[PDB]
């Protein structure tokens, strides 16, 4: 909802994101600040060389998952200081582990795996169909107790949700609870939220941004243009 | 009183908070999460091994040092994206460096230097006389042209605030504008808090935490014990 | 062909060791140091955890890669330092790229990115065949100019060396020059070894070690076990 | 004993080196590999900018850590592998810590925490007299048991050899024995190692270069310039 002051935004920015925020109480948006402005313009830019992209790409997933993370459950906890005095704090304890949608998502595994040493991570190769263009299961590994974790399923960008939303059915068929699935995501179109929210209500997400549009090709507008590609560098 | 409901605040200590808040426009207290609670609460347990001990306080230096480049200046910039479409974002500001307060200070750099890629670090060792108790500078080592820039000012904790005040001091009488003094402390005590903007009231300070006072020995409590000793395993 | 004193050596380690230097030109063991023993050590061990294992992964990683980036040509340059004095140096290739084989080679794609800041990496999925076990390509998503690079292909096994000798086989159609290829491994099996250069001898290898055998179900002895299970925790 | 054949090594290096090797057994030389020499260009280029500079020292002082960590004692260990047979390894020594000379040595320490996450970092803070010349403690906080461990001294220049020599001698009244201090450095001239050794024979020196002489300004030559002012940007 707020905008920093700073930056001038995009037509119709600031009514989209409240309504995303009202119409969905699941999705959960980073602040809107300069800092995260400032790497957004350095990413998106098509001027961007591919080392910059990715060392603010980097920086930014950085931020993203610390923000993601904050959605498991904690438990209340005390300790002791060098001072010999109580500190009332809390500790992580959820089972969890990561999920990324091949490739694309994979930029997303070791931000995860800076912040959390050896965390689990699964991996979705999801292709979709030349004659209807129906998203299919082309490869997976997960953990094979992936059913008692909470999932961290990671995939940058997010247009028309069939991906991710294909991710998820599989992830629930395996025996993960939809309620248990936190969806973190770099840049997501108004539409990709909505179709994941009417199939799948209980998952959580945090985007760090909500653009305008989807063009005739499925590429968010203004978009960013094809993540992988510029991440990996196989334009 | 946007402390995260998930844990309980220490005793008595929104109350402190809110006179902080109230009273001292310039320090930026960053967001109470849950999620910071965890790591606080791990950092701050006098249980906790070294190899614990400085991974997650590197981690958090990482989500403090972003927050204070936000304090930062930011020029409005406009940047076409790969969709050929236009995208207003800002511009990261220029002349900056960093300079910790040596050993406790020191720690930061790190993180400063994770997001700032060759960013220029000055060095100041402050130290009180064994007998007259009183702050001396006794070595620095600074950019040359330290007076055209912003500076972020590292040290971890901030009891009385003697050696920041100190550090500040020979910063001024070198030529750097008070108002471009950005003072990134991790934990701070409220009379230290008060002292600084008493004798330097242009600066800012950002800040992950404001315990309740310190104890007969100077130390801040709940506190965290001596920092710089715990870090660098000189225990 | 070497080994160091300070570790006692397998059963025709330095047997094995010597025949496929002297046998095959075109492999480059590591230095057999005490280090990369105690390293191999941590992660051979089955009992080690997943943190311990991933982290002294990456560390030999880093190594290799750096091993491997040798086998690179390389320009003479003449430099000034800044004591107005000229040193005789060489700068290095101009154009690289990273392919790892899905998966397991992935897991060496962040020590790749680390030395090298934004290098292209390549990704080739194989899968063998339930029936006739014949490699084949399921997926596979590769710079655009590939044919122009150099490339370090990725895979930290090398057992049999048929989905290596598969990705080689690819790589070749779309004109990568076959002498341009550096296949960097961790370990590997003679059998493997052999394999690789009757089929392709100008390819270059680097490996930091050279077992004895493979077992009925293709695992090098004393191996690691499943590399890629291991490492990202699908285990 | 080698250099690599790629380079052109500069007028007498080969000569010094040999010296060096012949007069000084405690002394490890980096393999003079093509890579090394590349990173060493860069770093040597007075043109340089510095971000890259800071980059490739980093890395450099990466292999360079490794090397002289080959020079601790190692304890044999038998492991059993997941295949269920045993593999001959080492087991790594356990009483280590680093001891930085203040702001040039400072450098190294974040290698050392790179591979040793939580080794203890002594630091010693040693300035020549304005006026006398005569290297002098100023500031020193070592771990409380330093005299039971083994320590790298880090330092990444050696001119005269004046400031580590003053290093050693206030660790050594402190109880560390003599023959368990690793001198880690990048850069030395024939002097200092002279010096180094004429007084502390027991030392062990690990280093990746040794140039022709000292400037008559006391600067190694052809050299790099003052690392510190470079590595920190005060210059
Ligand atoms: N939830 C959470 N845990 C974190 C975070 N950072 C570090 N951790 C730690 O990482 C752990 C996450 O669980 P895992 O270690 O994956 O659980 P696990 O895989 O069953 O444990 P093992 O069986 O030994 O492998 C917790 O025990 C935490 O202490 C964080 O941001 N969130
Ligand atoms: N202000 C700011 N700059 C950043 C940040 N992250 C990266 N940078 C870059 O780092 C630079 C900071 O400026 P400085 O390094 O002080 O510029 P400088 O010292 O004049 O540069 P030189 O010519 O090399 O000496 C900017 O040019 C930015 O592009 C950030 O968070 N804030
Ligand atoms: N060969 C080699 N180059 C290295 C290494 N480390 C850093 N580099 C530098 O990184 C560069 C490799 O960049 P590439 O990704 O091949 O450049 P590219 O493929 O042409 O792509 P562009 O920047 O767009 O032109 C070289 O120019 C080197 O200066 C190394 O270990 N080996
Ligand atoms: N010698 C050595 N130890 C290493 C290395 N990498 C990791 N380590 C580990 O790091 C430790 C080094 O010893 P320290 O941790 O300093 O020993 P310590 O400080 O007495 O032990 P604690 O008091 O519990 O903290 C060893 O126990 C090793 O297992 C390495 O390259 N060399």
């Amino acid at each position: 909802l707020l905008v920093d002051p700073r930056y001038s935004t995009n037509d119709q920015e600031e009514s989209i994101l409240q309504d995303i925020i009202t119409r969905f109480p699941n999705v959960v948006l980073m602040k809107q600040t300069a800092q995260l402005r400032a790497m957004m313009t350095i990413i998106r830019d098509k001027e961007t060389p591919k080392e910059e992209f990715v060392f603010y790409a980097d920086r930014l997933i950085r931020l993203l998952i610390e923000e993601a993370l904050n959605e498991l459950p904690f438990q209340k906890k005390e300790v002791t200081t060098p001072l010999d005095v109580s500190y009332h704090g809390v500790s992580f304890y959820s089972k969890i582990c990561g999920v990324s949608i091949v490739r694309a998502g994979e930029s997303m595994e070791s931000g995860l795996r800076a912040v959390c040493r050896g965390v689990r991570i699964g991996k979705i190769l999801i292709q979709r169909d030349e004659t209807t263009a129906e998203p299919k299961l082309i490869y997976e590994k997960l953990p094979a107790d992936i059913r008692e974790r909470w999932v961290m399923l990671l995939d940058p960008m997010c247009a028309t949700a069939g991906s991710v939303c294909k991710a998820i059915e599989v992830l629930l068929r395996l025996g993960v609870k939809e309620e248990r699935i936190i969806f973190v995501n770099i840049l997501a179109a108004p539409q990709g939220i909505e179709r994941v929210f009417k199939e799948y209500p209980k998952v959580r997400m945090v985007t760090a941004a909500v653009d305008i549009c989807l063009n005739s090709r499925y590429y968010i507008v203004p978009g960013i243009g094809d993540f992988g590609d510029r991440y990996f560098g196989t334009m």
